[PDB]
């Protein structure tokens, strides 16, 4: 992953455009005395950050001897973005690769899989994402050659993000980040900024962001809720808590709420999870201690993921 | 469009992310002696080369005193994306936006355009493109303050390409094109390229790709044809045809075969017009006076838009 400007050579493969994604300032939508970095997550390959986790998996395996091409199969429990982007680079990479969702999930989550010829293998309805889980872990169990991804517990998570997306965000803030907020889904994003910017001398204030109704950091109970992306609901070995100033919880209906005005206002489309991050990057924002202050947060993933999900309904209802 | 490493700085807004878009050699799927290099306009930040015609249109339009914000009224028939391309750059730059197309479109195409808050008008099904046309004509003719986007014959789609992508190519390829590839539509990717290209002392052939179900460059009737983006069943007044050594035509089947390879094999996720372009380059690449020379081609748009289209149906149909 050293620096490599997409604009002016020919990648030799698909997996060099993953990461140094653009940084963008909010306008329109800040009316606060603190300035809001937004980094574009949205603008890798495969339309989120989990690109990156992706190919840090790939990558780091092989250098360690522990995928091989054409026999190792990658198996995952995923309704989201991260099986996307291991079925993407699966696929290229010749890895077989099976994700197991239950059988309840939207027409677009599967066939999204299956274009890049993951196996999808879904599960019952009424066992939820545990039964996708379960069906994951007997499988790796069963098969020698079948591995689990394991992206909440994976060393590979936290590091790329170090290696990778916070020393980006350091060059393009010139080395000047007062606050850093990110929702925690595996913590890998947040927990790999936050050491990049320690090493670096930066006396940032590291800010998870999980939803209201799930806020297991907080010290509450898991429950369900809409954010797709993070509160996972238990805490992820991934994340290494130490790290953190502040929990922030962020409603459901807050995260929908700013994602709707964020397309209007800048320009910026993307799911729950950004609209969320946004929401506590504003409300910081409005703390009169960061009045020329400099916040730094996340937009995970492109909208256009999301158009079928109810991150949109508003819009769906107003446009029937 | 001043180059702006984004990889390096903070954008001040979503409209500096356009361009500067990378360029991908073809690997697996490429089984030739000829380099095929794919400029990757699906990178864009709305996620198709389209950005780069909104974001001209308002851009250049403003700077001559002809549009003005929150007066002008930016109208235009499209099914695709001239449309959201348009209506995201209007939202963020304080432009009401018109779209006309048909009521039979799909929830998606509507859905996408009123994310971004344009007014959509759905015009009878049974006057099909043709009704939307006419229907963006008769609003700019009766209102002084709506003006049409006019994709189809304005100067500032040639010149954007002109200006940014071609020159992006030409420093991609360290100076390097033997033939440059690319299905017209409005015709502005290849002119604008063609003239970069030529002013640079390039010898590059410039081949026009068009559907062979409506191949009108080629002297043929138009005809309705499934490759979206391209072929408007008339010759464009944006292109100039004195630049094209070759029009070659390619089956929407072919196009259609092409894009679900190229996932597969590259991990470039794309529409019908990806397709048919590299399924256009792949046969160039072919001849055998192409042995180590290089052709470049182009990427239109990101193949999530095309989920629901028949594009990916072979997919949808198995994955059911
Ligand atoms: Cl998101
Ligand atoms: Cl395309
Ligand atoms: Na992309
Ligand atoms: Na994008």
């Amino acid at each position: 992953a050293a620096p490599f400007d997409k604009s002016k050579n020919v990648a030799q493969s698909i997996d060099q455009l993953i990461g140094q994604t653009p940084a963008l300032y909010l306008n329109k939508l800040n009316n606060t005395k603190a300035k809001v970095v937004l980094k574009m997550e949205c603008e890798n390959p495969m339309a989120s950050v989990k690109d990156r986790l992706g190919f840090a998996i790939y990558d780091k395996a092989e250098k360690e001897g522990k995928l091989i091409p054409g026999k190792s199969i990658v198996v995952e429990s995923s309704s989201g973005n991260t099986g996307v982007s291991l079925a993407h680079l699966g696929a290229i990479r010749g890895y077989k690769v099976i994700i197991t969702m239950p059988e309840s999930m939207s027409l677009e989550r599967r066939c999204l899989l299956r274009i890049f010829g993951a196996e999808v293998i879904l599960t019952p309805a009424a066992l939820g994402m545990k039964g996708a889980v379960a069906m994951a872990k007997k499988i790796v169990a069963a098969n020698p050659n079948a591995v689990l991804a394991d992206q909440f517990a994976t060393k590979y998570n936290a590091l790329i993000h170090e290696e990778t997306t916070g020393p980006e965000i350091w060059e393009q803030t010139n080395h000047n980040v007062d606050c850093f907020i990110a929702g925690v889904g595996t913590g890998g994003t947040l927990t790999g900024v936050a050491r990049a910017l320690k090493k670096m001398g930066s006396h940032a204030r590291i800010v998870a962001v999980e939803p209201t109704e799930s806020p297991v950091l907080s010290g509450g109970k898991p429950g369900p809720h809409k954010i797709q992306g993070i509160g996972p609901g238990f805490v992820p070995d991934v994340l290494d808590r130490s790290l953190i100033d502040e929990v922030l919880c962020v409603a459901g209906d807050d995260a929908i709420e700013t994602a709707l005005k964020l397309t209007r206002s800048d320009g910026v489309f993307c799911g729950f999870s950004g609209g969320a991050n946004v929401y506590a990057a504003l409300k910081i924002a409005e703390r009169p201690e960061m009045e020329g202050k400099t916040i730094v947060t996340v937009i995970p993933s492109f909208g256009e993921r999301y158009l079928s999900t109810t991150l949109y309904r508003s819009v769906r209802d107003e446009v029937s």
